[PDB]
């Protein structure tokens, strides 16, 4: 009976179709199961290299018809989305240690050789002791392989999140665009808000970071170390954007904290 599944509540819901929380019959043990209707063998294979503690772990999968069907490592502690409080964000401590682990988990993956492509809150979830898990890999791919990197130019990601080279460049690196989410994550975290719809040279909000006024919101509701760590991250040119060894070198990075 230790193979026996009960499907017990509905967590979620992707674009292929939701996310269900299983709980074995012996045993009790919980795993949460994507099911997809029905670029998910894609996601298959990149689940089965990953083994970190800040990525959502891989358990397995099962076709039975049209519908696909993925075993994962239950995080009952939800989305970090719905950690960040509308207009305020959430205590710099708690944004910090996520922070800590986003990153954690970011140098894993690139470590691989494998970029998300889709980093932002809603994919980002955290387990009962609200340590925090990358998940969501539909959008993932190889970008280094025999120790050779590979340009991408695939257009794709969540506009808000996504880096401007890819708006604008035929090719682009991976790492850099996964860094710039990250910073838009933690500029969530500690606003509550996004800075702009799309950094785009037509986006009056992201004209006006490259402006450097940093006396509008988002950037009046946070502090000045973390603010000068975004500076580095936000920055347009990739090649010149701060990479995640000197990111672990930043004052804010490493300045205790604490409630
Ligand atoms: N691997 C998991 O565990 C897992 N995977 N995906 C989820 N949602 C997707 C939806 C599409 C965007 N990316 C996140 C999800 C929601 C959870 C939850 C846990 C507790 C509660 Cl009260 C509510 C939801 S646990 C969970």
């Amino acid at each position: 009976f230790v193979e026996d599944w009960d499907l017990v509540q509905t967590l979620g819901e992707g674009a292929y179709g939701e996310v269900q929380l299983a709980v074995n019959r012996v045993t009790e043990e919980a795993v949460a199961v994507k099911i997809v209707d029905m670029n998910i063998k894609k996601e298959i294979c990149i689940n089965k290299m990953l083994n970190h503690e800040n990525v959502v772990k891989f358990y397995g999968h099962r076709r039975e018809g049209n519908i696909q069907y993925l075993f994962l490592e239950y995080c009952s502690g939800g989305e970090l989305f719905d950690r960040i409080e509308p207009d305020i964000g959430m205590p710099e401590p708690d944004a910090q240690r996520f922070f800590h682990q986003l990153m954690a988990g970011v140098v894993y993956l690139h470590g691989i050789g494998i970029t998300h492509r889709d980093i932002k809150p809603e994919n980002l979830l955290l387990d009962e002791r609200d340590n925090l898990k990358i998940s969501d890999f539909g959008l993932a791919t190889v970008f280094r392989y025999n120790n050779r990197e590979r340009l991408l130019n695939k257009m794709c990601g969540t506009l808000p999140y996504v880096a401007p080279e890819l708006l604008k460049r035929r090719e682009f690196h991976a790492e850099p665009v996964d860094v710039w989410s990250c910073g838009i994550v933690l500029t969530a975290m500690l606003a509550g808000e996004l800075p702009w719809d799309q950094p785009s040279d037509s986006c009056q909000e992201y004209s006006d970071w490259k402006e450097k006024k940093t006396y509008l919101n988002p950037w009046k509701k946070i502090d000045s170390a973390p603010l000068a760590l975004l500076h580095k991250i936000l920055v347009e040119n990739p090649s010149a954007r701060i990479t995640i060894p000197d990111i672990k070198k930043d004052r804010w990075y490493n300045k205790p904290l604490k409630k």
